[PDB]
């Protein structure tokens, strides 16, 4: 909602540099996960138990609608949480 994007925003950072997404992104992607219903806190990213029903979603609308305005955010807010929970 205002800490944990930074909590990622430092992290991303580590796990994939430059191309890490920004502070608009993800905070942009957040509104989206609470209003689809996908998550009821931002603190829900801490669930890698819940990326299955968070990434086939964003991926279904994406590929149907034509829009991954959020799966871009996803899929690299992503990329380095599945590295944090595997080391
Ligand atoms: O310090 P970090 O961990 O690198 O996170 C950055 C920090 O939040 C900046 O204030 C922000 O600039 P804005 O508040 O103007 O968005 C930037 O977004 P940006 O890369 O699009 O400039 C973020 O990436």
């Amino acid at each position: 909602s205002e800490a944990v994007i930074k909590v990622i925003s430092s992290a991303c950072k580590t796990y994939c540099g430059k191309t890490s997404p920004s502070k608009k992104e993800i905070g942009a992607m957040l509104s989206l996960l609470q209003k689809e219903g996908l998550l009821m806190s931002p603190s829900d990213l801490y669930s890698p138990g819940s990326w299955d029903p968070i990434t086939a979603a964003l991926s279904q609308r994406a590929m149907i609608l034509g829009k991954s305005g959020e799966l871009k955010t996803w899929g690299l807010v992503l990329g380095a949480l599945k590295a944090a929970r595997e080391e």
